[PDB]
């Protein structure tokens, strides 16, 4: 029992759910999101030490 309220604002994935399997994040710090499901995206896997969420990816679609 521990029940916190300090985030006003829990969840956030495109699933708003979060401590389930393992888990990412956009590299950007100014992400309205912050964090996103390894499945979020379909990753499956580590991409790099840098990513960005299908949304900070679409502004630089150049493969
Ligand atoms: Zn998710
Ligand atoms: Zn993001």
């Amino acid at each position: 029992m521990d029940m916190p309220v300090d985030p006003n604002e829990p969840t956030y994935c495109l699933c708003h759910q979060v401590s389930y399997g393992e888990m990412i994040g956009c590299d950007d710090p100014d992400c309205s999101i912050e964090w996103f499901h390894f499945a979020c995206v379909g990753l499956t896997t580590k991409p790099r030490g840098k990513w960005f969420c299908p949304r900070c990816s679409q502004e630089r679609k150049k493969k």
